[PDB]
């Protein structure tokens, strides 16, 4: 299948060179997989989700996304026009308030919730969790992310937007999950992207067009935007049978475009997520 005039990040993950405009992908499109987006919520009524999105848990007064961040991330995972895995099932868990903030105790509860809730869902091709959030180092937050990964869920987390070593941020610094940095459309490390040896993979993160609340769209930037590219790619590869939740991060690294990024500090991997599609 091919989507012409795609957002640049989708085109980039299906190409060996920057500057293309077509997203090439297998028609299976993540069908039969499930992605939990743990964030500010999802506007599930957005036409771009086609009935495939559902809020399953909130830690606040409402399940509505009153911010937009979670709806944007979910759109990069699996919306029709802006998504990597266009037939996946999306589940929203609202651990961040409508200002985009949340306490660590609530974020931990949301991770433990997903590890249990997935056993009540029909996800024959596997389960992914996308965490576009983080803060200062916490061994309790790292431990919760490791539990979620151990329970059989492919966990992808943002490296953070401090132009610093991700070792000092959580859950970015948990080794057992997939830690995602951000790149721009000219194959540079995004100027805000964290770096360091704990990074596993880079994805498109600068000027990412996706869904927004009120049935709208907008472009924003962050490692928050790179993470759902990798989460959607994992769901897509699990549906194709190429990998499992336990090994998807390693498989994505193994099959990545290597050495193509600039402004990568010594000791950080030079790997850009790639779907290896062949017509």
């Amino acid at each position: 299948a091919a989507q012409t005039n795609a957002p640049w990040g989708l085109a980039r993950i299906s190409s060996t060179s920057p500057g293309t405009s077509t997203y090439y992908y297998d028609e299976s499109a993540g069908q039969g997989s499930c992605v939990y987006v743990i964030d500010t919520g999802i506007e599930a009524s957005h036409p771009e989700f086609e009935g495939r999105a559902q809020m399953v848990k909130t830690y606040y007064y409402s399940s509505r996304d009153g911010n937009g961040h979670g709806t944007h991330c979910a759109g990069t995972v699996g919306s029709r026009t802006y998504g990597v895995a266009k037939k996946t099932q999306l589940f929203g868990v609202k651990v961040l308030d409508d200002n985009g903030s949340g306490q660590y105790s609530t974020i931990i509860a949301g991770m433990d919730f997903v590890a249990s809730d997935k056993n009540n869902r029909n996800c024959p091709k596997g389960v992914v969790a996308s965490l576009s959030l983080g803060g200062g180092y916490s061994s309790s937050v790292n431990s919760a992310a490791a539990r979620l990964q151990s329970s059989g869920v492919m966990v992808a987390v943002a490296a953070g937007n401090n132009n610093a070593d991700a070792r000092n941020y959580s859950p970015a610094s948990e080794p057992s999950v997939c830690t995602v940095g951000a790149s721009d459309r000219y194959d540079r490390r995004s100027s805000f992207s964290n770096y360091g040896s704990v990074l596993d993979i880079f994805g498109p993160g600068t000027d990412i067009l996706s869904t927004w609340i009120g049935g709208s769209t907008r472009s924003i930037s962050g490692t928050s935007m790179a993470t759902p590219h990798v989460a959607g790619l994992a769901a897509y590869l699990m549906t194709l049978g190429k990998t499992t939740a336990a090994s998807a991060c390693r498989y994505i690294a193994d099959t990545a475009n290597k050495g193509d990024l600039s402004n990568i500090p010594f000791g950080t991997v030079n790997l850009l997520a790639y779907n290896n599609y062949q017509a």
